[PDB]
């Protein structure tokens, strides 16, 4: 909408106060004009019609319980935009400052969030398995990274290419979580998963087997569930990325860690310059090796660590 840029204040899903960029025109809208061609947050009003209504508020204060998922979807989209711009010199998900659109209060009791090809969509959860999913910065960044992938490598969402697509979203979701530097970790969705249980999440990158996911190619799932295991076999790549960053010895193979910033540079370059819609895990290894070679040289520690990490998870 056309209107002047304003600064509202509210509370997110976890009760934390934060400022949000809004737009004033009769109402205050969740429209952030400070980033690209805008960040826009919508109310789906417990229905499944999308996007729903651009979020309108009478007084620019967002402290109602019903407001909290919208506050966080809007704010964490901004953090994710900042990460890609400041760390990777990428302007929004398409590299040309596309407007970022999110809808909250999707459906009733909806225990998921997703990117639908055009926008981010967040359920409220059922209160037991999930609370509103935009409360997790890693979840928000995971979803927006699917948009980046769809404008770059275009990894098909099935079998090994789909597992790479998922791992890329977990990797950059986690790197955004570290960038914001509140309570960062290598697990996925802990802030919004199972409010009655401490310490758990949907997936672990440091130990995928904690939640039943493979941590070695010999344990890959080859059935048809979950688009051929895209959220299952992502563990093999998540573990490799964890090892590249943090190091460790896994199934007897030692990896020298090179840290999060270099992990991000290597995988961002692989995503944008080497991967294609049909890339498999072995092609991902090759893309990461060549990306690290471009950045650091063929004889570098960084290239050696990429090779060790893919060796450790059985990807040749
Ligand atoms: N981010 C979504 C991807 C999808 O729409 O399948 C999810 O991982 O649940
Ligand atoms: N954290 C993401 C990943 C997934 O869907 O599996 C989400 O809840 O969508
Ligand atoms: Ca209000
Ligand atoms: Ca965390
Ligand atoms: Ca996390
Ligand atoms: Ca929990
Ligand atoms: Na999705
Ligand atoms: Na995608
Ligand atoms: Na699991
Ligand atoms: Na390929
Ligand atoms: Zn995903």
């Amino acid at each position: 909408i056309t209107g002047t840029s304003t600064v509202g204040v509210g509370r997110g899903v976890l009760g934390d106060q934060k400022n949000i960029n809004t737009t004033y025109s009769t109402y205050y809208y969740l429209q952030d004009n400070t980033r690209g061609n805008g960040i826009f947050t919508y109310d789906a009003k417990y229905r499944t019609t999308l996007p729903g209504s651009l979020w309108a508020d009478a007084d620019n204060q967002f402290f109602a319980s019903y407001d909290a998922p919208a506050v966080d979807a809007h704010y964490y989209a901004g953090v994710t935009y900042d990460y890609y711009k400041n760390v990777h010199n990428r302007l929004s998900y398409d590299g040309n400052n596309a407007a970022i659109r999110s809808s909250v209060h999707y459906s009733q009791g909806y225990n998921n969030a997703f990117w639908n090809g055009s926008q981010m969509v967040y359920g409220d959860g059922d209160g037991q398995t999930f609370i509103p999913l935009s409360g997790g910065i890693d979840v928000v960044a995971h979803e927006l990274t699917h948009a980046v992938t769809d404008y770059t490598a275009g990894l098909i969402y099935q079998n090994e290419s789909g597992a790479i697509n998922e791992a890329i979203s977990d990797i950059f979701g986690t790197l955004v979580e570290f960038y914001a530097n509140k309570n960062p970790d290598w697990e996925i969705g802990e802030d919004v998963y199972t409010p009655g249980i401490s310490g758990d999440s949907l997936r672990s990158m440091s130990d995928p087997a904690k939640y039943g996911d493979p941590d070695h190619y010999s344990k890959r799932y080859t059935g048809t569930q979950d688009n051929g295991g895209v959220h299952i076999n992502s563990g093999i790549i998540n573990k490799a990325a964890y090892l590249i960053s943090q190091g460790g010895t896994h199934y007897g193979v030692s990896v020298v860690g090179i840290g999060r910033d270099k992990l991000g540079k290597i995988f961002y370059r692989a995503l944008t310059q080497y991967l294609t819609p049909t890339s498999n895990f072995s092609q991902l290894r090759a893309a990461a090796v060549q990306s690290a070679t471009d950045l650091y040289g063929s004889t570098s520690q960084e290239v050696a660590s990429v090779k060790q990490a893919f060796d450790a998870v059985g990807v040749k």
